[PDB]
């Protein structure tokens, strides 16, 4: 009630200033937990969000929930009310054979094939992740024990039929797409994620920091299926990672 | 559980082979109150699934979330379990001055104002509406007693700027929309939205009927807003009109 | 069909876990009326149950009674069949003189002056709130502006001497009771219920969750009248924040 | 709106000085049916107050609730507005191998196994009935022609944890009721009710006759098989022993 | 020099109105070793004190003595110069099989099982303890990640001749505690100590707040008793602990 | 390396067999120092043992600290250690104005203000002390030509308002002893001290003997401006006697 969707007032945020955004609610309550203070904020639509301390300092925890568009709102939404610095996280599968399940990816710039993008700036305009905010992220893996990477990652408008894939009930993809898995794998992109390209480009073009730090948790270019555990701990690397990192850019 | 998401065994819809499918999950409830007998077939995430008997036909009744790739998500797997037929209903803002708050807009053909359609189809497609689900729309509305406008609206993949909203954080719109409303309001489109590209498109080039009704919330060139109960408005004759209509087109 | 005071089953519940519970069964059906999905489920006895859903989760607002070997019988009716939370929510007058007509008095721990908490545990144990729903309702309370205190209750299995009041047929106080009300005032208790002490204790004493908010309907030491909906309204705060701390919980 | 729980203005008993308070309000409708001119007054909480007439003089019939704080107000506000000979009529089980399922007890004086007595008079003091209220009683019985009983009662303030029972979610039977039924009885005890040690308890410590008779709807003291005929039977027939009883105490 | 007990005087504290109080006169060295400029102010009976500085104010912290008489002096004497809110430190064993040696409990109010508590509030009120400073605790423990618990603490006034030591001289306790633990056990009791309760309910009734706090050094449930490195851990977290939150109590 | 909290084995006390306790550890020295060959064994937290001996037999001082819970400990380990007689020189303050400051009393038997006592014996068995203990005392202190006064004493577990005293911060006394000191002192008792309590009956209740005598400090009810050089003479006699007093009990 300031800003809509989120169904927040700028006294909702203590005076905070920096927001960790996940997509998925089921993240929110398990990310705030790994802090102190975790009040439970509000959940209004999709936008389901929280707040918590850390080094005595305001961050909050909202969601995304898939869609670049979906995305925009949130974060212009958060903005306007406070924050500044939009600290991302999430899981992955990557297309690259040296890279394994366990380690965990820093994407520093984005392939632009989401669409959303382009309301904020033109394509020539890069959707390029901040400096501090990236390196701040390197350091909180470089000090765990996570086999740190570091790259660009393809951000595109869909799952199945968009994602270079060839199981569904037709069994296409749109002409300029047919065959983009293997050509991104010959440019050094690591992962295969659908909010990145928005949440760069529409703070790079809007004088925001944003950083981004996801976990592989699988390898679809490889014959080992991935486990369980190791899924649902390795989760929480990417968790502890960002937590961390988050203080420094306070 | 034969999906991804809907979580839902095909043998679940018991016949349906249309659904009504509206952004907010929180009224999928609001809907399938007004058929016979529903129920709540589930609700994981963003996806909630209400079922609800009418003129002793399974109709069902599902959420789209915000975006066009939550939309793809939901309509894809939909399709996949037994749906041949969907009808999109909610709420959204008119541009022309004569447009009113409380008034039922129905939509033949879309503006693609995204990225996401464009995995089903080059931006020369159409994306259109179905003569059928128009049909029934367009005489359930006349039917009900309510101020029917019909034509083309803008569906954009933003809220804020692909829009046109300075009413923002930064207050700027990169070149490309710089204009666009101003512009739009002439071309004779009516109003502003953010799954109806997805929805279109990706259907009418699939062999699935569409449609999709809709009322003014706001009519922002205006100024004096409508009223929480105007917002009830919609909340019954747009609501109405679409399970009015869902009828005829059993 | 599962229990006997009820009426109700494994069913009616939709798999739940928490509940609230206002002793008066007249107030029921304004709970849940403030939830979606609210539908009613039975008037048995004074057990006027009715269930609800926030934020897509089961919630079985009930009743009890007045007293605790009224209470005694609904707690358990309900828990057994799978509650393990309860909100108690209610009417109280405040002994203390700065607290006023509407102020939210959330508690820690009742002083016990019932006889049914005395069959589950020792009076040497502490009736006391579970700090998990003890914190939900602070915030919740706070996060919404009710001019809340926290502190201490005394739960009374009678409602004219156990509670110190003369306006009455006789005009006295057995022994016992007399100029307690004083000596509560300066020991800084904040006001009189009735149920609080068997709830409390007897969850404590099991396993179970439970937490307890209600509403300045009446001050003694004071001298102005009762308004008009501030006895009816006075509530409407605490209700709410009984639910606005009802969410927090699922 | 001078009695504050009750509704009942001084002006609807009309110079009435009885009153039989029973469980629920069902009960209390059966009853004032058989008396004369049976009006209805009102209904809040577990207390529904009706107004019959006996020979023309008024009399009251109102339910109390369960618990011996709950029927604590029911007294106390109709003593107030002008009864001054309360009777009390439910029903029971027994626990004497020489009483069937079909007889009637009446109590001299209650084991005191309550709270809401030591509010009234320390546990030294007799929960004992009126002498007139106790013959009246006695006589009506002999009259219909059924088979009294006149004893003591035990009037506990829960149900297992201070009967020996136990299948629930367990809930802790005081150290200091172990081996209690078994000792009830060597101690000539008939039955086992919830209210009676603390009505006849704030009445003869006040100035105030209450009486109390009660059918056996069942007898757990064995094994054999009970009967619904009985049921129903012996309901009406203890009801009319106190409306004839109450005849004579007018 | 000022009370007859402890011995500072009004002006040693230098408007100091928070107080640490171990029961130990040792810890409360470690303790004021981890404030600004540490100072030693009297050492009396058992009663040694120092004078800290903390987050930019004055502070104190005072050993108790054995059981809660002792306590009571301090206390007491400290509040009468100036000291408003309290906060205990000491350390105990568990009862439950699933508290560990290295874990750190909170208490909510504790089952008054002493003797001294009762020249404060009658056995009905309980050992209940501040919310905030319940809450402060919570936090400390949390900011700095312990495997933290929560709840009711067991406090009598003997070591051997009660907290079930079927050990000493007589090899029992009188008919009160005689397999107890299993008692309060299956109520779900952390913990034993003796100054707990005593201190909670003199405190509560007065209006002054107190936090109990303390670190499991011996396993007493199961066959253990731990050494010399880790009887040092365990003071070094309850420390860090007690100190962080007396910081925000500040 | 035999008993913890005193720290003392057996080769350690030369078979002694009786005692002297005197609360306070720096009265210790000052008290072995009057017997013979006064050799110090320890100091730990206030038990402060000091051997010596008397006309060729080993008697051992051990002050025990304020409260009953600490005396507890202390004199259960004495005993352990072979002990098995205890003179308890202390301390106190008379409540009648016949009794001046510097007064010796004799206790034959206590009040039980106390609460550790309750795990020794019911409340019903006196706390009364040996009689060799009693008349040892008595002559001996007519022995030194001492102004005696023999009778009992009131054992509080706080100092405060165990003896009512309203002085404190509060000035708040509880029921239980609101007005508590007129009905000893009308009664019969003369002094108010803190340990005599659990002494006495823990010891008279196992077979060891025991004694009690007090130098008066402070007489409450009394004013006359205490004449400076008289108490610490005062403390001196009592000792004196103690010594001498534990000469005939050897």
């Amino acid at each position: 009630s300031d800003v809509f969707h989120l169904g927040l007032t700028k006294n909702d945020l203590q005076g905070a200033q920096l927001a960790i955004v996940p997509g998925d609610p089921e993240r929110v309550e398990k990310i705030a937990a790994l802090m102190d203070k975790p009040v439970k904020l509000a959940s209004h639509r999709e936008f389901t969000s929280w707040r918590a301390e850390l080094d005595g300092k305001a961050v909050i925890v909202c969601s995304t929930g898939i869609g670049g568009p979906s995305t925009s709102i949130a974060v212009e939404e958060l903005a306007q009310l406070g924050i500044r610095t939009f600290l991302r996280i999430g899981t992955t599968g990557a297309i690259q054979p040296h890279i394994n399940v366990g380690d965990v990816l820093v994407t520093t710039a984005s392939v632009r094939l989401d669409g959303a993008s382009l309301h904020f700036a033109p394509m020539e305009f890069p959707a390029v992740a901040d400096f501090a905010c990236t390196t701040a992220l390197v350091e909180a893996a470089k000090s765990i024990g996570a086999t740190t990477h570091v790259g660009v990652t393809a951000s595109s408008d869909t799952f199945y039929p968009g994602q270079e894939r060839y199981d569904t009930y037709s069994g296409r993809v749109v002409r300029r797409f047919k065959g983009s898995m293997e050509e991104w794998q010959a440019m050094g992109v690591m992962n295969y994620e659908m909010e990145s390209a928005t949440l760069l480009t529409m703070c790079a073009s809007q004088g925001l920091r944003a950083g981004m730090v996801a976990g592989v948790i699988v390898n679809r270019t490889q014959q080992e299926i991935p486990n369980a555990e190791t899924m649902k701990q390795t989760e929480s690397h990417a968790v502890k990672i960002v937590v961390e990192a988050a203080r420094r850019l306070l």
